[PDB]
């Protein structure tokens, strides 16, 4: 061995670069392949593990982003941009990052970031991801992997070998694997890894909690706006299926087998199939994407809920929690009546158009049903209030609600459970204030931004982000958020029984119980009971 910045791992050496963070520095090795390129042949294929390689590895740059859907709604709006992919767009993406503190540790706590985008996007090279912040605030080795989204990696014909489907969630599984085999080189703790994502990612965070061949490769796990039964997460076989031929239609495909449709989609460039994405989608709806998990019996044994409710997962410990408004994000893209520049005001009228979108899979009896739910009879034309309510149906359908279901069924045989809710806005959120506490927006805190004073943040935002990094940091390292004989609040932990939470935002916290089971009862109880009966 020679110098720090020299690692000889099993697939071959990396050389990295010293990367400046805050006052002082750390190391980073940037664009690991942990994969073979799925391109070619490959595309759609389960992913092949990385041919070990002679010499050095150039790791001092970022790798090429995954073939995405690019945000292009607001050209030069940083609020839309910063989520666009910030890097060359290739199909050569399956690549990993690492952040080890200087000077390089031992065997410290390591933590994969999975980036979410809805399973059609998402970079892992992204300036909200930069893992270096919490690398050297924490003193973690930050990883963050990367996977095939779209149809890359999520395209799914069940019966064939070459497009099972969710061959994104299997590149996921070979950069833990990777990290498994690896990250002692870097100074990584094997025994100690806890992964952890947003949205997308949060959701496959617990497919790997709940998928047989991906538990053993981590020991805890963080789920931020996601869960694994997201009505949006995952879709049938004949779904799946349904959607596979409907994008070889777009195309003008062959459609006699699979072996003809699969060929076309693979002479196809990369842009071609993007472009009619969104076209296979079944119902005109927001909050749903064309290509996502299957269940398809391999990846996951059976139904989500049964496995939840045998106890089919890995027990462990889990730090989860959702914002406040996670629906607003969706309402703007593509509900009537909401603009990222008007007070979106919403009419009687647009409000019950905007309930259809919600919930697609929907009756008339359900729509009724989703609205006498959120509406104040005493006040029905109220703007504001429409505007609100459409947000707490889009952020309750499918974010909290889903979660606060995964929660309590995971809770029953679970090792550990800690619950929060964000609910502080960035005073320098570019965003309008009608969409309050956005969807995402607490990973800025996460990764510690706020410690950049270049940001323009307070100085609460920098104590909260600092209490963030820490509570996840901690959490990881031991399966509790809470500092050992601290003097500090105690975060309680969340039981079957109490079903405690906190607050997670500027001011002293503060514990609450039963996080939104009015509105939950109604989704997950009452609301498929009523459109199973229909
Ligand atoms: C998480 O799992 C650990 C290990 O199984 C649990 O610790 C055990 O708890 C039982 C019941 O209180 C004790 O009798 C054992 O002595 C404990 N074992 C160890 C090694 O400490 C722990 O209770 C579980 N935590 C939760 C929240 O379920
Ligand atoms: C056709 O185009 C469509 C375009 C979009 C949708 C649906 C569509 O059709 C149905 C959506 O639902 C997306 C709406 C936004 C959701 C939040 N993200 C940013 C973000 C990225 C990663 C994590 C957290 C936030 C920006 C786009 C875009
Ligand atoms: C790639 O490696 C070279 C040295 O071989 C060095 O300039 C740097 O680490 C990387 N250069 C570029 C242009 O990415
Ligand atoms: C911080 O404030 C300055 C002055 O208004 C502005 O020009 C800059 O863009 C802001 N930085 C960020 C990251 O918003
Ligand atoms: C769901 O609906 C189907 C069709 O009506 C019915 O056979 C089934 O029993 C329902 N499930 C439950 C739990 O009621």
């Amino acid at each position: 061995d020679h110098s720090e910045l020299l690692v000889n791992t099993k697939s071959g050496k990396v050389m990295g670069t010293r990367v400046p963070v805050l006052s002082s520095h750390i190391s980073a090795f940037l664009g690991i392949p942990f994969a073979e390129p799925p391109v070619g042949n490959m595309r759609f294929r389960r992913p092949e593990p990385k041919k070990p390689w002679s010499g050095v590895w150039n790791a001092s740059t970022y790798p090429n982003n995954c073939q995405q859907y690019v945000d292009e709604q607001f050209p030069g709006f940083s609020g839309s941009e910063m989520w666009n992919p910030n890097r060359e767009m290739s199909e050569d993406c399956l690549y990993l990052n690492i952040w080890v503190p200087s000077p390089r540790p031992k065997s410290t706590t390591v933590m994969v970031w999975i980036y979410g985008g809805g399973f059609y996007s998402g970079s892992s090279t992204l300036d909200v991801y930069n893992g270096k912040y919490l690398a050297y605030t924490e003193e973690v080795v930050l990883v963050s992997l990367s996977y095939r989204v779209g149809a890359f990696g999520f395209l799914a014909l069940h019966g064939s070998q070459e497009a099972p489907g969710n061959v994104g969630l299997l590149d996921q599984r070979m950069a833990l694997q990777w990290v498994h085999d690896n990250i002692q080189f870097f100074g990584g703790d094997p025994k100690t890894v806890t992964i952890f994502g947003e949205s997308a990612g949060g959701a496959s965070v617990g497919m790997h909690i709940l998928s047989p061949g991906s538990r053993d490769l981590f020991r805890r796990a963080i789920l931020q706006s996601g869960s694994p039964n997201c009505p949006w997460a995952s879709v049938s076989v004949a779904e799946g299926r349904r959607r596979a031929v409907e994008l070889g239609r777009n195309l003008n495909c062959n459609l006699n087998s699979d072996e003809e449709l699969i060929h076309c989609l693979r002479e196809k460039k990369p842009q071609e199939l993007i472009d009619v994405e969104w076209n296979v989608l079944p119902f005109d709806s927001i909050f749903r994407f064309s290509f996502v998990p299957v269940i398809d019996g391999e990846f996951f044994p059976t139904s989500l809920e049964s496995m939840l409710n045998s106890g089919n997962f890995k027990k462990t410990q889990i730090l989860l929690g959702v914002n406040k408004d996670e629906g607003s994000f969706f309402l703007l893209y593509g509900a009537p009546g909401f603009s990222k520049d008007s007070e979106s005001k919403i009419s009687r009228e647009d409000f019950m158009s905007g309930v259809k979108l919600s919930v697609p899979h929907a009756n008339d009896l359900g729509l009724d049903a989703v609205t006498l739910q959120y509406t104040d009879w005493m006040d029905d034309n109220n703007g504001i209030k429409n505007r609100d309510g459409l947000d707490d149906i889009v952020g309750d359908h499918n974010v909290i609600c889903p979660l606060m279901h995964f929660v309590n069924k995971y809770t029953k045989f679970g090792n550990g459970t800690y619950l929060y809710f964000f609910n502080h806005r960035a005073s320098n959120l570019v965003w309008p204030e009608w969409m309050g506490v956005i969807h995402g927006y607490e990973i800025e805190f996460v990764f510690g931004l706020p410690l950049v004073k270049e940001l323009n943040y307070t100085a609460e935002e920098e104590a909260l982000s600092r209490r963030i990094m820490h509570y996840w940091a901690t959490f990881a390292k031991t399966g509790n958020p809470n500092e050992p004989h601290s003097q500090e609040s105690k975060w309680p932990l969340f039981t079957t029984k109490e079903q405690k939470f906190i607050d997670l935002n500027t001011e002293p916290m503060k514990v609450h119980q039963r996080l939104r089971v009015q509105m939950c009862v109604f989704w997950n109880q009452f609301l498929p009971k009523l459109l199973n009966a229909t």
